[PDB]
């Protein structure tokens, strides 16, 4: 018996932006209250977490522009 | 018998940004209040956290383009 | 048998970026209040972590522009 | 001709008050936002202003009785 | 002709308070925000004024009782 | 003719205050935000004024009583 495999996916896309100013942008919170209460915690595998925050964000880029890509193969008898 | 593979994926693509200016940028938060009661903590494995912030950020980058890409290959008998 | 392997993506892209001044920018947090209590901790692997923090960043760079590419190859009889 | 006048008034009351503990009291305001805007302003006499406030208070007196009492007499040919 | 005045009040009043404990009082305001605009003031007279205050207050007295009492006389041909 | 005139009030009142132990008082303000703009002021006569205050008291006096009385005569042909 035999087996061939050949992969060659080709990729010539873009992802692009243009912009003139970007100017006058505010953020002026008037600062809240939290309150978080527990007794325990088990973070035991692969937990990303965030308790009791009160967080403030600002993002402002000038691209902000994204690409994700993904390629797999796999082989068995 | 015999196998053979061939892996040859071709990445020409791009991730582009253009502006003018990014200007006037205001963060002028009033501060909030935070308070998180807890008893135990067991972050066994591979845990990311955070507890209790009260946190502020202005991210203004002048790009802010993102590419990512992965590639895999496997074999068994 | 016999069996043979080729692993040659080949990688041409770009992530680019382009501004004029990024100029006025202003963060001025009006400081909060952060409280935080807890028994016991116990990070035992691997763990990240971060507990009444109150904290303020401006990051400003000109490009900030990233780009992450990861390869693999495994084999088995 | 004649003229007499008696002003005797005589004040005997009381104003009295009796507790136990006042224990217990919170006052956790989560901060709003205030905004005023104006041209001029003429306050040519006695005027009593306030303006822009956000303002918090916790007035906790243990008595906080209060008694007022005024007493006048005129004459005239 | 002839006059005559006579002008003796008594006062005998009292004003009074009894506690046990003040005890657990909390004041924990969330920071808010403030902005006032104006051009011209003019408190040309016996003016009593505040601006832009963002302004917090525990008053907590063991007492807190007041008196206020006003006497008066006026004569004329 | 003739005038005569007696002004005798008697004044034989009291203001009282009785506590125990005035105890946990607690103030925690998370900090706000102000901002005044104006041109211009001209407080010509006998004002009192206050301007882009953020401002924090806790006046805990133990008695905090208070008494005020005025006495007044006037004569005139």
């Amino acid at each position: 018996g035999s087996v061939q495999i050949v992969y060659k996916p080709v990729d010539l896309s873009k992802v692009t932006s243009k912009c003139g100013s970007l100017g006058n942008i505010h953020h002026k919170p008037g600062g809240g209250q939290v309150e978080v209460k527990s007794e325990k915690l088990d973070f035991k595998d692969r937990v990303q977490s965030k308790i009791g925050s009160l967080d403030n964000i600002t993002h402002v880029p000038g691209g902000g522009n994204k690409k994700i890509e993904t390629h797999k193969l796999t082989f068995r008898e």
